[PDB]
DNA sequence: CTGTTAGGCTTAGGCTTAG
DNA sequence: TCTAAGCCTAAGCCTAACA
């Protein structure tokens, strides 16, 4: 019945949130922890600490269709980029596999499901 | 160029009359009606045959239909009855205007949406 | 298995551009 | 210093199947 009001997601949104993505990914690798950002315990955990507006089910739903389709053309080190690919599960289709080696040259191994496999870092 | 072509009082009448009757159904059989959807738009416009696509007539309800609720040439218990189902802002200037023009006394909410009303008549 | 995570619906809000 | 067809995306939340 209520009347919403939507708020968007902005650039400085996905910076944040992809960035608490890497660094919580690379301390699971340390610790041997398996972290699953398209579920939703993940993301009531982020909203905790970041004591984010928006919720849990909103930003795992964003996440799964918004953020991962862009996270190649993310304002982000291409290093970065490459790990949140081969760790998360992203698909990538062939005009994205050639756009992604061709401006961050690199070599790509994407699988049948059209997630990445591996990666070579041909500079 | 493409060519666009006008809602009429026609098409106004017919869809909020469907409303209408699709809303006494909702309520006997407990259900919550969505005329802002597109499901419900998809059902009017295999019902009444309009040449307006379903996406168009969603937009042009929420947009344009809903706040020209109130000037309709239909009755005003039928307008009314509107006004308390479905969800419907009105600013205090609407509000003025629906109390003279039907002779009612209008209770709106903090939502600003029709609670009740009394006929002065 | 209860968490994951695809896919559906509403409807708020954006774009293009005809009237 | 326009309104709004005509169509669209996606915020926001949900369900449901699979594991
Ligand atoms: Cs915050
Ligand atoms: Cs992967
Ligand atoms: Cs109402
Ligand atoms: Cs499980
Ligand atoms: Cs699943
Ligand atoms: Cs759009
Ligand atoms: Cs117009
Ligand atoms: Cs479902």
């Amino acid at each position: 019945k209520r009347i919403e009001k939507r708020t968007k997601f902005t650039v400085d949104d996905h910076v944040v949130a992809w960035k608490f993505i890497y660094e919580k990914l690379v301390e699971a690798d340390k610790e041997g922890v398996q972290l699953m950002p398209k579920g939703i315990a993940f993301w009531n955990d982020f909203v905790r600490v970041t004591r984010s507006s928006k919720s849990a089910t909103n930003w795992s739903s964003h996440f799964r269709k918004i953020m991962c389709p862009g996270l190649h053309e993310m304002p982000l080190h291409k290093k970065t980029i490459l790990y949140l690919l081969k760790n998360i599960g992203i698909e990538i289709d062939k005009e994205t596999e050639q756009i992604i080696e061709r401006k961050f040259n690199v070599k790509l191994l994407v699988g049948i499901d059209r997630n990445l496999i591996s990666y070579k870092l041909l500079d």
